[PDB]
């Protein structure tokens, strides 16, 4: 991975969330996330894949992972997916959309998924 | 996992592709997505992860994965996560929603992200 | 409007919601929504835009449309903007995705917002 | 409308495009979008709504609105929705996601709509 050493170790988002991730030769993201938001507590598993061979154009680094919100403490039968771009450098970013989907009757389906955004630094 | 048996297996999308996955009693989503549509080709690696636990309430179980467009014969520079529900029975289905995240420069980021729908079945 | 005639008229969704709408030949859209599923009751109003010019190349032609979720019998302090194209011919179609945004407190904001998708047909 | 005066007036999103929008005590938005970033040049017509009898508990007021970008000047085949909340205040925001669909084939459809967020201030 290009940007393997640039992604891996530790995030904060603009909530105060942790996401502390490894990112793999291969492609491969493994991690924990630790939510300082909304209806979760300690750390979560999280698993994802980012592009390991990024464009060298200036543009930033695919990536997304997903959390399913069930640990030792709490289940939230939900599962939240990001999925952004990691941008190098001295202020480095990781920009991410979300989408959040609670386990639901087919009845409620239509209302099962939450939107959101995430914007992550090294820093905070 | 209540439904690791259930989303364990083959699943296909409207549009034709292929999404074949194995559930874990931990969580743990792994498999490989093969697309039908867009600039992608043969299979790419997936990971995720799943409510081992779901409500028995008849609300479905909550999972997501990513997808990292990269692999032997393409790098499309991209990622995509879905978000969504298992729905067990006759007509099993896995509802989704997308975000598909594009490597961009900072002055396109505003448009990285796409999102659309899947809905999965077992049969097609 | 190429499709002023195409879409004004009356269009049902896959839930049985039900979507009133007169285009007219500067782009407005203005009609009436009346809901068959969540928190809603009688016809709220709606207002959008579509592009009165949409290209003739087979393409879609572009709209959208926002419902706040207050009438005379409801107030759900919230709204829904539907965002998608519509597809003429023999099985005419609006094919949409959509937010809703419910009024939250700024702790709450996270989670103020839904996704989803809505197809429309002229029939049903 | 309570929050009538609070919204109607000049927003600023993060990139510097400006959104001038007369709320009224209908439910009314109407106004103009002058975009900074994209495909667009002057001014747009905007038409939305809003929910005009938020809740007193401190929530934010729902509404949202839309553009067709089409004007004297460019027609993008293409239509953006912004669904959000205003928060007033001394620091008043009008926090959103939004829905670009562009005019696609059907065969292009599965990418036809990107999904961002704006945030907007009454300065800058």
């Amino acid at each position: 991975g290009r940007d393997q050493a640039g992604i891996t170790g530790t995030w904060y988002n603009q909530l105060g969330s942790t996401f502390i991730v490894t990112a793999g030769a291969d492609g491969a993201l493994t991690g924990t996330y630790e939510s300082a938001v909304g209806n979760a507590e300690s750390r979560y598993v999280l698993t994802g894949r980012y592009d390991s061979a990024p464009a060298t154009d200036g543009s930033g680094t695919a990536l997304g992972w997903t959390v399913a919100w069930k640990n030792n403490y709490r289940n939230a039968h939900s599962a939240t997916t990001w999925s952004g771009q990691y941008v190098g450098g001295a202020e480095a970013r990781i920009n991410t959309q979300w989408l959040l989907t609670v386990g639901t009757t087919e009845a409620n389906a239509w209302k099962s998924t939450l939107v959101g955004h995430d914007t992550f630094t090294k820093v905070k």
